[PDB]
């Protein structure tokens, strides 16, 4: 099964010209909880953003240009990325925009963090029909001493 995991500000904003203007360690901990020991597929901009390989996960980078880091796997097609995951119960697609776009139609599950931030987006999560999805988990949190905005965790399963 393929799943997508994303953090969405208002209007589905997922990325900006520069680093996103929030500080959400609790969301990064949710991200880790749901990706640890699973293969993760990402595009090159997201790979650059993260800075290094995500620990304890097989990192696959989907890209048309040859790779510039030997500590991860570089693939040139969606089907190559999937094959590189081998035989695992769940593949996690971690962005960014174009990669979500490409994997959405194949995905059966979404792990979304909705962040209460009004920002002008450079890239957006795909316009999914919430109509077509079943929320099986939701959990709301206010901003606190460590987290700058209010956010809500959701898991959704393809109806
Ligand atoms: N829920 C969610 N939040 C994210 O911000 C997110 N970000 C991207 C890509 N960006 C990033 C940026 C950093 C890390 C990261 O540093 N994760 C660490 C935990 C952070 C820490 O320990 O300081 C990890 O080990 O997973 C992951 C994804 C894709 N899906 C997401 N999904
Ligand atoms: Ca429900
Ligand atoms: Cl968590
Ligand atoms: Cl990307
Ligand atoms: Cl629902």
């Amino acid at each position: 099964m393929i799943s997508l995991i994303a953090a969405l500000a208002v209007d589905r904003v997922i990325g900006m010209e520069n680093a996103m203007p929030w500080n959400l360690p609790a969301d990064l901990a949710w991200f880790k909880r749901n990706t640890l020991d699973k293969p993760v597929i990402m595009g090159r901009h997201t790979w650059e953003s993260i800075g290094r390989p995500l620990p304890g996960r097989k990192n696959i980078i989907l890209s048309s240009q040859p790779g510039t880091d030997d500590r991860v796997t570089w693939v040139k097609s969606v089907d190559e990325a999937i094959a590189a995951c081998g035989d695992v119960p769940e593949i996690m697609v971690i962005g960014g925009g174009r990669v979500y776009e490409q994997f959405l139609p194949k995905a059966q599950k979404l792990y979304l963090t909705h962040i209460d931030a009004e920002v002008e987006g450079d890239t957006h999560f795909p316009d999914y029909e919430p109509d077509d999805w079943e929320s099986v988990f939701s959990e709301f949190h206010d901003a606190d001493a460590q987290n700058s905005h209010s956010y809500c965790f959701e898991i959704l399963e393809r109806r």
